[PDB]
């Protein structure tokens, strides 16, 4: 059986200036290049410098583009709550410096990937702002042909720790209010730092541990299958 | 939050005769143990032994036995393609021996655990026969207060790799139609020795890896959520 698409759920890197999760990296990219991996898209769910510095950005950038062009895979990258929006647009993105929250929509062909960005700035909850679920409510009105991915960094998903309390997604009610029976098939988050799986509201949340493995991601016609790569 | 549940979800030990999967179940045990955990339930989802011989099933017992025990934790066995159902019956369970399918419910005070037997008796894929298709059609016509979770060892789910097709389960429209709308909220599975999770006709299905580490199910009152632990 043929999936219809092919992800690479890679998440929580922390790289940091330079003096490793460089080196935890650069065994996994190459790894995944030895593999014979194809896959469509490479999704980043957050923190992927740990103190959001401009090196970091900049060292992220040089070892993960020549490997997603090699392979002709979209990248797609996701705020969490160590990065900086403004360090991470200017030193990622090539955009301008904004403190406004990452979200942004990428079709893969039939296939919506929705970028979330569940980051507080200075802070390491999350939450989302009511401009960001009307945002995705008129985006998620459309459907994809082949359904939504929605990619964010803090998990709808309960604490099973008590020391992740203090740190999870606020306010998930009203996240699943808006998607509630829309076309998004699966949430693809990070922030546990170990593997993860469970629904909100019906939809599969998958939660991928930190590279400080990774998650293959196949999405068949009536399924996404989650597979964690140590 | 407290999980309204937890239960600890191993597979795919396959121990033999002795001469080591003994040993990296011992250390799994020894860990858990001194982590604390309180589960409701121990569920073993197939391969328990190798080969299916009784001498596995004899020390499997006699590892598993007092740990299960000294938790207060219920203690669930589910057949898996390399074990044997006789020898299975006689050394693990007390029972008089049979080839018939070990098909069993078992409630943890509101929340159901179905046993289904996916293996085929000399062989290493899956199927499930009509006259089980029956049995758990009745069984699920009744539903249970914190509903059911589905334990066996084939998973309803593609087969990613080609190693994996030519010994997965087979016919699984045929256990889809059964399933749907029913009170199943989550599937247990091993067979594939490596994590991974996705959902079949809606419903989430969790795959544990080899302990030839585990999973850790919290059931809350909305969702089930499955944590890996290396
Ligand atoms: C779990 As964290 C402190 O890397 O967001
Ligand atoms: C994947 As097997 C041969 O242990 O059933
Ligand atoms: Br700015
Ligand atoms: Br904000
Ligand atoms: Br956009
Ligand atoms: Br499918
Ligand atoms: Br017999
Ligand atoms: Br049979
Ligand atoms: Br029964
Ligand atoms: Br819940
Ligand atoms: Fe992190
Ligand atoms: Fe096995
Ligand atoms: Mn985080
Ligand atoms: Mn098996």
């Amino acid at each position: 059986p043929r999936p219809d698409y092919v992800l690479l759920h890679i998440s929580d890197t922390h790289l940091i200036g330079g003096d490793d999760a460089d080196d935890r990296l650069g065994e996994l990219l190459e790894q995944l290049n030895q593999s014979g991996l194809r896959p469509d898209a490479i999704v980043f769910t957050g923190d992927l410098a740990a103190k959001g510095e401009p090196a970091a950005y900049r060292k992220l950038r040089g070892l993960v583009e020549p490997f997603a062009a090699q392979l002709g895979a979209e990248l797609v990258w996701v705020m969490g709550n160590h990065d900086d929006r403004a360090e991470l647009r200017k030193f990622l993105l090539d955009e301008a410096p904004s403190m406004a929250p990452l979200d942004r929509v990428c079709m893969i062909d039939g296939l919506r990937i929705i970028v979330l960005d569940t980051s507080v700035p200075g802070h390491h909850h999350g939450e989302i702002r009511a401009s960001q679920l009307g945002w995705l409510a008129e985006e998620l009105a459309t459907p994809a042909p082949d359904g939504t991915i929605l990619a964010l960094h803090h998990p709808p998903i309960p604490s099973v720790l008590d020391m992740a309390v203090t740190v999870e997604l606020r306010d998930q009610a009203a996240l699943g209010r808006v998607l509630r029976g829309t076309d998004v098939r699966a949430i693809l988050a990070g922030h546990l730092h170990y593997s993860t799986n469970a629904t909100f509201v019906g939809i599969p949340v998958s939660v991928a541990s930190a590279t400080c493995g990774c998650n293959l991601v196949h999405v068949y016609p009536d399924t996404v299958v989650h597979s964690v790569i140590p």
